[PDB]
Parts: structure tokens; sequence; C-alpha cells
């Protein structure tokens, strides 16, 4: 089950089979969606899209090309306000991760920092909660939701994982799901590697285009059980349960209980 011109697609009820099948999907960026990709979002019966992606991601990379009678609902994470100190601290992060050192070891040590750190935070994070809020809600509803980001691994991870723990679903089953994201590692590579020979003049700037494809290329691209757990510690210490933080993100027991009530067969 492919959907033409994105990658990292699925049902999630592929690997939770305790879910009905067409309820729930999550992929990466749909910028590149062609023909055919259209007409699966149209057979498939996806009414409703939660584009998870930056403001800024999406000014840069397009809004989804998504056919007719799809609401794209746009739930940026992180919701970043005309405020340079709203973005700073997650530019100092990525340029971190850049510019920390040309061993592997090097450079996947500060990818499993960067990514480590940026989850711990996930639960806190502006937007996070109002993307969690509409998902539920729409879920709830009957429609059926596409959730989405860039590489559709880590943002996307973290809102499917904790919809799946909501309606009760058990941990290997939440963590297979969230890990079959390495099964599109090579394509998220060749995705970003296209994007730096468009954002850098490879001719002027080799060295840079050498530079940054060897920090965005090897550890950085996967998803480990550790990065979700480093969330979902961050709930259980400042949240004290799932539900709790659930509440805190305007959603109440009811309305998971009716989401559970659609979602599961
Ligand atoms: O350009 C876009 O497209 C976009 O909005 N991005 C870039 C991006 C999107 C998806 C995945 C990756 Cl790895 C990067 C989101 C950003 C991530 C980090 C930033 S930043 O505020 O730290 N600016 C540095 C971007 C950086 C870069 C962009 C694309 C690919 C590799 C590196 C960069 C741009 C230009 C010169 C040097 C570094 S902006
Ligand atoms: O969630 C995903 O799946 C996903 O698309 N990414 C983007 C990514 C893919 C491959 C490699 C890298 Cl380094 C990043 C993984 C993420 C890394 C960090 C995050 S974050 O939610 O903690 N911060 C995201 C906003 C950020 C950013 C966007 C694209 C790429 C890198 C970082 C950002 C927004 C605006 C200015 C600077 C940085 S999400």
């Amino acid at each position: 089950r492919e959907l033409p011109g994105a990658w990292n697609f699925r049902d999630v009820a592929d690997t939770a089979t305790a879910l009905r099948p067409g309820r729930l999907f999550r992929s990466s960026e749909l910028s590149r969606l062609d023909d055919a990709g259209r007409a699966t979002l149209r057979r498939l019966g996806i009414t409703d899209v939660a584009d998870l992606r930056s403001s800024r991601e999406v000014a840069r990379r397009g809004p989804g090309r998504v056919p007719d009678g799809i609401d794209v609902h746009l739930l940026p994470f992180p919701d970043l306000a005309d405020d340079a100190d709203d973005s700073a601290p997650h530019e100092t992060a990525f340029k971190r991760l850049l510019t920390n050192g040309e061993s592997s070891q090097s450079i996947n040590d500060a990818a499993t920092r960067y990514m480590t750190d940026e989850y711990r935070q996930f639960p806190t994070r502006n937007g996070a909660q109002r993307a969690l809020h509409r998902v539920v809600t729409l879920l709830a509803a009957g429609r059926p939701v596409l959730t989405h980001c860039f590489a559709g691994k880590d943002r996307t991870g973290f809102v499917v994982a904790l919809v799946l723990e909501a309606v009760g679903l058990d941990r290997d089953v939440i963590v297979a799901d969230y890990l079959r994201s390495n099964d599109s590692v090579p394509q998220l590579r060749a995705r970003i590697s296209e994007m730096i020979q468009q954002r850098f003049d490879t001719e002027l700037a080799p060295e840079v285009v050498t530079f940054t494809k060897a920090r965005l290329s090897d550890g950085v691209l996967g998803v480990r059980a550790e990065y979700l757990a480093a969330a979902r510690q961050t709930i259980d210490e400042t949240y004290g349960s799932l539900g709790g933080y659930l509440r805190d993100a305007g959603i109440s027991q009811a309305t998971v209980n009716r989401m559970r009530g659609v979602l599961l067969g």
C-alpha cells in the first residue's frame, strides 16, 4: 500500500489490528502528492488531513496537494509566533546537530542527543496539544484522518502513539507501528538529499553540500523506542498520566471513550 508522491504511508490498523481499517492514517508530507496519490486519498475515504509541519516548513515546501473535498487542518508543531525568541531554541538545536567531529560515532551521538532532547520537550511544546486535541476530536466524530509532518516519523509518531495509548492499545503494538517508520529511511534520505541539492549551490559550495549530507543521512533519519519513551516520561513526570495530559490539552475522558468506540473493532 503506497501513496504516490509521498512515503512512510500506512493505515495504522495495518499493524494495530485491534483498530478498524480506514480510520487513522499516517504519512510524510503531501507536498509532492501526484494524481495517483490524490485518487488514493479519495478511494480510502479520507476527509481530513492533520498537517503538523511548522508554518515555516509549509511556507518553504508548500501546502499538501490534496484533492477536492479534503479539509487540511494546519496544526503546526512547533507552533511558532513575530518573535525570534520563539524560533531561536529550534534553530539553535538544529545548528548544534549540524555543527558539533567528522567521525560517524560523533555524528550519530549528536543525532541521538538532538532527537532525545527534542522528544523530551514534545508534550510541553506549543502546538502539540492543539494538534492532538483536533485529531482526537475529528476521530471521535467518526472522520477518517491522515496525520503527517515532514518525515511522518517523530511528530507524527508522537501524535499517533498517544492516540493509540488513549484507545487502550498495548505498548508493543504502539511501538511496532512507531518503528515501522525505519522501513522508509532510504526514501527519507533521498528526499533530504534532493532538498540539499536545491537549497545549496552544488558547484560553488560542494563542501557545504558534502558536510550537510553527512549529518542528514545516517542515524538521524531513524526512530528508536527510547525517543518515544523520553516524550512519554515527560508526560508521566509532569501530568501523572496520559489522561492528565489529554485533559490539559482540553480533551475529556468522555471524548476519549467515544474515540475508542469509533476506532476499535
Ligand atoms: O527549508 C525548509 O524547507 C524548512 O522549512 N526546513 C528545512 C528542513 C525541512 C525538513 C527536513 C530538514 Cl533536515 C530540514 C525546516 C528547518 C529546519 C531548520 C531550520 S533553521 O532555522 O535552523 N535554518 C537552517 C536550515 C538549513 C538546512 C535547510 C535544508 C536542508 C538542510 C539544511 C540551512 C539552510 C541554508 C544554509 C545552511 C543551513 S529551518
Ligand atoms: O517529525 C518528523 O518526522 C520530522 O519531519 N522531522 C524532521 C527531520 C527529518 C529528518 C532529519 C531531521 Cl534533522 C529532521 C524530525 C524532527 C526533528 C525535530 C523535530 S521537532 O518537532 O522537535 N522541531 C521541529 C521544527 C524544526 C525542524 C523542522 C524540520 C527539520 C528540522 C527541524 C524547526 C522549525 C523552524 C525553525 C527551525 C527548526 S521533528
